[PDB]
């Protein structure tokens, strides 16, 4: 009630050091004070949890008496209260404090939501696995917002934890508890899920690296049959095949998405939507990426003979040249046929039709590449970054690209390595 009295209570409390709990009745005043105005709430925001520990007949009043300071109607109360919530997780009350602090995450002043966040961090450090539970069982049982903003919190928050915190136990966690919630994502909470769960560091490993391509792989239905025209089908896909790709390595195969992007893709460009970028081009710089990390491959021939297909329809017969689909075609032919060299040989007779297509395509090499090369030298290393000529020097790269490719081809050779036009070495 009054802040005089507050102020005196609180001497009393911290004068009596170390003889503290034997003054109950100071700090029954101190929680009276959630009872007074403003200024007299303020207080009692920072009094109550400053001595809570030394009254354990009091703890349940002491933290009924914050909460209710926490739903404050003035906002700075509110601030003051939600600061101080991490002293009350103690003993076993930190998955009931974990399950508020969540709750808390969808205010939307700015200050209080970074005071939400400390304080989720402060009892993480605490308990990690008892917030996580609090976390969790707020994306799974409570509201949207809630769940979004959860989700949001582990998205961006884990990272500023000491390692010394994530153990071992609290990503598998972690990982149990995403499975979860992964039974039901919509594709942006996906991808906020795999960037959660390929930072754990246990999941880094190559056999980590293969569970995370495993629950991409479940997450995109590759067993499912593949629809053109209805787009549900082709984000799902593609969102969801770009998670993947980061996870591929020389040890952790893209097969199965290799596969189903040849006979279940391929034969079905092209349709597309918009906007302003291009559809088919997307499906193809993601097939090239994977191309090269594919493994024992059953059906290797079919879909090698099925990619080839799709490549002579951009090298015509002796017209404007495709080349930016054309780096990505030759490129994953070039990946599978590395496998197979008995292709071509083995075959059929269309392989002089082939030979032809790449005479010709080859003589559009040459003028493109002069056309490029004239319209950029003597530019400054300052010009060179206009929109216009950026364009101009990846193009230098797309066709530079497929000349090498096509060179290789000639018995046929595999050994050559090119930086695909779109990536750092």
């Amino acid at each position: 009630p009054t802040v005089e009295e507050l102020y005196r209570n609180y001497g009393i409390l911290a004068d009596a050091t170390e003889q503290v709990g034997q003054h109950k009745d100071a700090y029954q005043v101190i929680l009276d004070g959630v009872k007074g105005g403003t200024k007299e709430k303020r207080l009692a925001a920072q009094f109550i949890p400053k001595f809570f520990k030394h009254f354990p007949e009091l703890a349940d009043s002491a933290i009924n008496a914050q909460l209710d300071l926490c739903e404050d109607e003035d906002v700075s109360i509110r601030r003051q209260a939600i600061k101080e919530l991490p002293q009350f997780a103690t003993g076993e009350n930190l998955p009931r404090v974990a399950d508020i602090l969540t709750q808390l995450l969808q205010t939307d002043d700015s200050a209080e939501f970074n005071l939400v966040n400390n304080a989720l961090l402060s009892i993480f450090k605490m308990d990690a696995k008892g917030t996580l539970g609090g976390l969790f069982s707020q994306i799974l049982q409570g509201e949207d917002i809630v769940r979004e903003r959860a989700i949001k919190f582990l998205s961006t928050k884990l990272k500023t934890l000491p390692d010394e915190v994530l153990t071992k136990e609290v990503e598998e966690l972690i990982l149990t508890e995403s499975k979860k919630v992964l039974e039901d994502v919509t594709g942006e909470e996906f991808v906020l899920f795999m960037k959660i769960l390929s930072g754990l560091k246990s999941l880094q490993t190559v056999s980590g690296r293969q569970q995370l391509v495993e629950l991409v792989a479940e997450q995109a239905d590759l067993e499912q049959t593949f629809n053109p025209s209805d787009p549900d089908c082709v984000d799902r896909l593609l969102q969801c095949t770009r998670q993947a790709v980061p996870l591929f390595s020389k040890n952790v195969h893209s097969t199965r998405f290799v596969t189903y992007f040849c006979e279940q893709v391929l034969p079905n460009l092209g349709t597309l939507t918009t906007p302003g970028l291009d559809i088919q081009l997307e499906v193809l710089k993601l097939l090239a990426e994977m191309s090269s990390f594919c493994g024992d491959m059953e059906k290797l021939e079919t879909n090698l003979r099925k990619l080839f297909d799709k490549l002579l329809e951009y090298m015509p017969l002796p017209p404007k040249l495709q080349f930016s689909y054309v780096e990505c075609l030759l490129y994953s032919f070039h990946q599978l046929g590395r496998k197979l060299p008995d292709f071509l040989t083995a075959k059929a007779e269309k392989l002089k039709d082939f030979k032809i297509r790449l005479q010709y395509f080859a003589r559009g090499l040459q003028v493109y590449i002069r056309q490029l090369r004239l319209a950029l030298q003597g530019k400054t290393g300052e010009a060179l970054k206009t929109e216009e000529n950026k364009i101009k020097v990846v193009a230098l790269k797309i066709t530079n690209n497929i000349n090498v490719l096509i060179k290789d081809l000639f018995p046929p050779s595999y050994k050559s390595t090119v930086t695909l036009s779109w990536k750092p070495v």
